[PDB]
């Protein structure tokens, strides 16, 4: 019940106890995995506390104060605040622990060798949508940094009854639209038809390209959302050009700079942030091969073979894993050569094994989620395909939630 | 209590009814998952006349459902029979007709095999009549000349007799039916297959005079009835080979590349009814991505990336280049481009898991269901550009089951 895990390509074993300190439950059982599903399946006052107690106990022990002055004082104080109130506010240096380590425990996420070096913008004096763009354009601002990408969250106020819940509609600040078409097919990004009828639903006038940069909608303390329009010199963009085929440049694609994911839900010691964008940067697959190349997707593998003259009759040609190799190829090449900050599946596969031995070394393990750590693709020639990871739930930690429009009382 | 997947790419949703039948354990509870563990403690395999008789009357209930004699008089008869059976013997004998359902079914649950579309069409050889080293050399040598079909491949297994008191097992040594030997150099480089150094060291140990070169059939290494075990070499006119070479490359063919067409693991556990099955050698044909990706270009095996790498002369200095991703898909394109040349059956990875997506529905359908395991049956290279990525996947233990066991050499009592 100490586990232990192995790396086939170089035997090192690392063992785990972190997991016995894990709370929430994964959705398997012993009788069925349920690994590759992509989601399965307010606080009354008493399951507030030992929520708190517990986040208290493991920041306290953090700081090397455990059992202590401040220790016992907090507790008691938090304790009180409770009873009278059914709910309490975090300090500024428990919010900052708090993201950082829902980030750390985030299985999911391949980039976690960064986690303490997290921007934490404290936004819980926020009131209205207008004020919600203004904290939103400074975290852009701040986050891209002219293409010196920074880490960073900002955190609007809690969740108090769930009807005045802060709610940033979009699923990223910065996304693309996309619309249905007359004849069925589908132009721009297919991933946001609906949300991109809302907007239209709401007021938006669309240019109805093929990257257009979508509006904000933002909802404050439960009211109707606004749209905005972050100013297109926060929004940096890539054009997309190949470093031997000069024909690619033609194919009209760009993408940006700043991914920032802004639909989760982060909950630190049993307090639920509604709204909470965090951004970072993106590694190459995630746009060339996922965003691109997705059947759902934008699904340009059928253009850029042609493009390149591949016999596109047989399978067996694996004309689209060649076309997908030169386009992740060029979506690397166009970030670095105009100093926006990537990382190739590569390196950032490597550092997460580093990661991993770091964490196994000085926290006694790391929750981690091997059917999305891998990337999709090259995945045996990369380290993580041949680690074994455990996979386990921690707290602090970002959580999935409904779309807000499936909710909201309009 | 009902259970629903979804594919997120096509929308489509199944549900499993299946899981419900399912006794064995996973590995993971509810609050930790071994879904990436290689070998879980529950992958991995005497039984006493105790638990055997619930394990053959649930086996025997499943193969009278399947052929719709549920309940009837032959079903009854057999169960007290086999009953009988088991409390005089300790044991019990399959016939014919269950041995070939059982060998099926335990490919039909073979959750990490992505090749299961083809369940039904298993050609099932009868071996528990053999009683030495020397007659299972010649019941391999059939099943490979049979399976091997000149290049029109044919799905088979081999089925000697069942484990008794543990003492005297029936063991095929080596891991597959036809592999490449590995030899360690004194100055620490590995000629040949490294994933195979330490049975080549046991053969040679055991008196097989090595050619030491890159590309040598091993020798089988056979155990009959719990006796030591002994080497043969299946002869080369049985074992169908093919070099590799490029449809525009013609560097490649230099390479001096060559791989073996019939794919034939001989080291697994067939559990039917209880009863455990040490050697059940089994063959099917190769999906390209297991030569292309794993074999040629996993770091611990050829690892020819680099040598294809110069010879394409990419840039390798940076890793961002994305070399090794761009001669992974060459190496890959040359191995099913030699196999459908030589008209040796072959698969490419696009093709198969578009079956396994079709054959799963199926499974859902007439079935409740089809246990996988999505860690294993995505691809290797381009994993979301094929249809499973996509497809939420559950893992559960049905039996009868293929299940590891350890390697003989760590278990065998040496008779000198
Ligand atoms: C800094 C560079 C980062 C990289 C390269 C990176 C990469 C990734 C990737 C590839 C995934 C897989 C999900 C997908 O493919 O869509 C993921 C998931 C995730 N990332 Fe990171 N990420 C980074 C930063 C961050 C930051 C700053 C946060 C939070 C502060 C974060 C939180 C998460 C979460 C919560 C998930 C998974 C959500 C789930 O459970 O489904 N990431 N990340
Ligand atoms: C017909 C062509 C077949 C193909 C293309 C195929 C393909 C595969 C692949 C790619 C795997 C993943 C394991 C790995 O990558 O090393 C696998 C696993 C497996 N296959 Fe199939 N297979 C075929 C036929 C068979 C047959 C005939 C059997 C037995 C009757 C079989 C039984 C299994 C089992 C038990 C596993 C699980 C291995 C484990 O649990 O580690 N397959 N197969
Ligand atoms: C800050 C950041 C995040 C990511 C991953 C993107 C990401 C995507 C989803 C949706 C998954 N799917 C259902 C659409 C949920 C997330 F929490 C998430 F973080 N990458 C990079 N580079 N930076
Ligand atoms: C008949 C057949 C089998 C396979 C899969 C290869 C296979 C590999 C392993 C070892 C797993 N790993 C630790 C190396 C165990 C197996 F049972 C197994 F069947 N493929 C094809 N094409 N045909
Ligand atoms: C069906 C499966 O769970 C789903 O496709 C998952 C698999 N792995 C993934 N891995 C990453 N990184 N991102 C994803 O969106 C997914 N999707
Ligand atoms: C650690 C991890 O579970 C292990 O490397 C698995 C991953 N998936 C695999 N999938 C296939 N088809 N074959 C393998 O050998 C493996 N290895
Ligand atoms: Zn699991």
């Amino acid at each position: 019940r100490f586990l232990k895990v192995k790396n086939w390509e170089t035997d090192v074993v690392l063992t785990d106890t972190l997991h016995l300190k894990s709370t929430l439950e994964t959705g398997c059982t012993e009788h069925i995995c349920m690994g590759s599903i992509m989601l399965p399946s307010v606080r009354t006052k008493d399951q507030l506390f030992p929520l708190a107690k517990e986040f208290l106990d493991q920041y306290y022990s953090s700081i090397k104060r455990f059992g202590s002055k401040a220790h016992m004082d907090r507790l008691e104080e938090v304790n009180k605040e409770i009873e009278s109130t059914s709910t309490y506010q975090l300090k500024d240096t428990e919010l900052i622990y708090g993201a950082k380590h829902a980030w750390r425990n985030a299985s999911r996420c391949v980039g976690r060798i960064q986690w303490s070096k997290l921007q934490v913008f404290d936004a819980r004096d926020c009131t209205t949508a207008h004020g919600m763009f203004n904290y939103i354009c400074n975290h852009v601002k701040y986050a891209t940094n002219k293409g010196n990408l920074r880490s960073a969250i900002t955190i609007f106020p809690q969740r108090t009854d769930g009807k005045h819940d802060f709610r940033v509609w979009n699923s990223q600040l910065i996304r693309y639209a996309g619309y249905k078409q007359p004849d069925g097919s589908t132009l721009g990004d297919p991933a946001n038809v609906q949300f991109t009828e809302i907007c239209i639903q709401q007021g938006w006038k669309a240019p109805r390209g093929r990257f257009d940069v979508l509006p904000l909608l933002l909802q404050a303390n439960g009211n109707d959302p606004e749209l905005f329009q972050i100013p297109p010199e926060l929004v940096l963009e890539v054009p997309i050009r190949h470093p031997k085929f000069d024909w690619f440049k033609d194919l009209g694609l760009k993408w940006y700079g700043l991914p920032a994911v802004s639909n989760m839900l982060l909950e630190i010691g049993g307090l639920e942030f509604s709204a909470c964008p965090f951004s970072g940067w993106y590694m190459g697959t995630e746009i060339g091969v996922r965003d691109y190349c997705d059947n759902s997707r934008y699904n340009i593998l059928e253009e850029v073979a042609k493009k390149m003259d591949l016999d596109m009759r047989k399978t067996s040609s694996l004309w689209k894993d060649q076309a997908l190799v030169e386009i992740n190829i060029a979506v690397l090449y166009s970030f670095q050569s105009d100093k926006v900050t990537i990382v190739d599946h590569h390196s950032a596969t490597e550092s997460f094994i580093k990661h991993m031995e770091n964490e196994y070394r000085c926290r006694g393990g790391c929750p981690a989620d091997w059917v999305w750590i891998v990337p999709p693709m090259s995945g045996s020639i990369t380290p993580v395909f041949h680690q074994e990871m455990l996979n386990y739930r921690l707290t602090p930690s970002f959580e999935y939630q409904p779309d807000p429009w499936n909710t909201h009382v309009w």
